DNA sequence: CCTTCTGGGGAATTTTAAACCGGCGATTTTGGGGAAAAAATAATCGGCCTTGACAGCTGCACAGTAAGAGAATTATGCAGTGCTGCCATAACCATGAGTGATAACACTGCGGCCAACT
């Protein structure tokens, strides 16, 4: 199906927050209108505030 | 007594039969090409007719000559040792040439560090 290898897609790319975030930003959109660019401009913001937090976290562990 | 008729023979001419040679029309024969059929030769198939073997197994004996295996004996080639002489090599200095090295930039290999998944 189309979940499953986005998912496998996601995780390949290190990035189980896109499968998160996609699940969120997807059904947002399709409960609103949100043009094609700015669904990826909110997938791409909660990407990043995930990767800066778990840098910042790693950061701080070093 | 005389006249007319007839017959034989030699020469000239005509016709028909026979034989040869040539010309003309027909069949035959030779050559080549294509197709069909027959026969010859080789290979493959089935089957009948006839008989050998399976019945403990073959190792040994003698004949003569030659080979070979083992042991003893002998010959010879290698090695070992001493003394003397000759040839090679090695040691030094000089000069030339080749290669290992050094500087600089570019690309690649290896080790240290960071992050992602189980």
């Amino acid at each position: 199906n189309m979940k499953e290898r986005i998912h496998e897609y996601c995780h390949r790319l290190h990035l189980p927050v896109m499968a998160e975030r996609w699940s969120a930003m997807a059904e947002y959109a399709s409960t609103h209108n949100i043009s094609y660019s700015e669904f990826l401009f909110r997938l791409l913001e909660a990407e990043i505030v995930e990767k800066q937090a778990r840098s910042i976290q790693t950061l701080i562990k070093l």
